[PDB]
């Protein structure tokens, strides 16, 4: 099993998963406890008193989700709060906070508090991201560096007497993590970093590119925006291998692409990907809607022969960037081969979790903790 494994396997949840249609909806009880463990609940937000707050009082209150999704700690996993997310991360909130130590103190016995009230096992902290905000790094003052490594400490001096766990999803891009994070701090007081490895790429970027790249690809523009540089320069910044959970997409960077008749890598793009039924978002499609066009719509798919990264697929004018069950075995055996803490997926709900395409119930989590488990490397 994973929880008499060495490593972490860190699912996020997310509640507005349950405002989907039909097959897309995700309730907390189609969480399977045998492919986690460790669940995140994405997300609580930081109210306008400064205190953590609901996100949503009809699914986290009114429903019980949140004592739907602490149901799985009797499994022996442990289920934590996420703090944040990317809308949470808009504007200067955060950064008010960090940098104002009463502010800091109060917001921290509410916050212990108000994880003790539902039962969960720790704090999950997703600002995206101190001094960067909103991987705008001209936006917020440097200070938010010290900022956020006070709040951290002063968490784990409340949270770790308590036998309560906190963690932290931080970003894959270099200049980020330099502003943002003083790394030493983190590391040594994290039960966990979880590095979100993906987003490398998307229709921001006005090209065609690969959403989780693992390895330098000879067309990049950097050498920097792959996971295999990430994972090290955690490590090099001061992160115990220990620390590191690798985070993996089960979701594509989708792709509206100037002319239907070149559709390789860095070709140009004119807006995200038409949104998929189910998630509703343009530039994003779950794995599942993924699967489905590969399978039923007649998408072309090309993958790298080097296992650099995943695949992509096009029809017509659109095209998407993801990981395939190919891909994610490769990308396990790497946190096998550094000894990392462990993998993380964003998310459960995007997953096959319905076996839509025929590959099995959650093929792509299934495939993470199957070679996991797998000694060889
Ligand atoms: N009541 C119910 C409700 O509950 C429910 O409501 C739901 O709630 C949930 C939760 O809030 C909602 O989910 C959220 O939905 C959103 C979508 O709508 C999601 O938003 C996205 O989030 C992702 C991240 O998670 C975002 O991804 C990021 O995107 C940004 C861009 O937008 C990326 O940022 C860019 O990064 C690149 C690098 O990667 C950077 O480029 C660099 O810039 C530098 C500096 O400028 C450059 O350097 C210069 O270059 C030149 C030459 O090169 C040199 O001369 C210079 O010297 C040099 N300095 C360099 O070139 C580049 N490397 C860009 O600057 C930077 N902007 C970022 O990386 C990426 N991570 C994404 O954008 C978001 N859209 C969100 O995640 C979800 N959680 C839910 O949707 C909501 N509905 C409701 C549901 O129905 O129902 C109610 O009932
Ligand atoms: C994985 O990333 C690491 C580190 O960024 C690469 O190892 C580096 O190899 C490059 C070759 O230029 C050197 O800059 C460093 O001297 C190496 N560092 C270490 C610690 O070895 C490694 O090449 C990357 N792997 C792949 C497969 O691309």
């Amino acid at each position: 099993s994973l929880l008499n494994s060495r490593y972490k396997l860190v699912c996020y949840y997310t509640n507005w998963s349950w405002y989907r249609p039909g097959i897309g909806k995700y309730s907390p009880e189609d969480i399977d406890p045998s492919l986690c463990t460790h669940i995140v609940y994405g997300f609580a937000v930081l109210g306008n008193d400064g205190l953590m707050t609901a996100h949503d009082t009809w699914s986290d209150y009114d429903n019980r989700f949140y004592e739907r999704v602490v149901e799985y700690k009797r499994y022996g996993i442990k289920v934590s709060l996420a703090l944040g997310g990317w809308n949470d991360s808009a504007g200067d909130k955060y950064s008010k906070l960090v940098n104002d130590p009463a502010a800091r103190a109060k917001f921290v016995q509410h916050a212990v508090a108000f994880l003790e009230k539902y039962g969960f096992d720790g704090l999950d902290l997703d600002w995206e991201y101190p001094k960067c905000w909103q991987v705008d790094c001209s936006k917020g003052p440097d200070s938010d560096k010290q900022g956020f490594a006070d709040l951290v400490h002063e968490l784990s001096a409340v949270l770790k007497p308590k036998g309560l766990l906190l963690s932290a999803a931080v970003s894959p891009n270099k200049m980020v993590i330099d502003a943002g994070y003083d790394v030493p701090v983190l590391a040594r007081l994290l039960d966990w970093i979880a590095v979100m490895t993906y987003d490398y790429h998307g229709q921001w970027d006005k090209k065609t590119g690969h959403v989780a790249p693992l390895y330098y690809h000879p067309d990049d523009d950097t050498t920097y925006f792959n996971a295999n540089y990430t994972i090290h320069y955690w490590m090099e910044k001061g992160t115990p291998a220990s620390k590191i959970v690798m985070g993996m997409p089960m979701y594509g960077q989708s792709f509206t692409i100037e002319n239907r008749g070149i559709h390789g890598l860095n070709i140009p793009v004119s807006d995200g990907g038409e949104p998929g039924e189910y998630t509703r978002a343009k530039g994003f499609l779950a794995y599942y809607e993924i699967c489905d066009r590969i399978r039923n719509s007649g998408w072309t798919v090309v993958k790298d022969p080097y296992q650099r990264m995943g695949p992509y697929a096009y029809k017509g004018n659109q095209w998407v960037s993801f990981d395939d069950v190919e891909i994610i075995k490769k990308k396990v055996n790497f946190i096998k081969s550094l000894n990392l803490g462990g993998g993380m997926i964003w998310a459960l709900d995007l997953d096959d979790y319905r076996n839509r395409c025929g590959q099995g119930k959650h093929p792509l989590l299934n495939a993470i903790k199957t070679e996991l488990l797998n000694p060889k490397i």
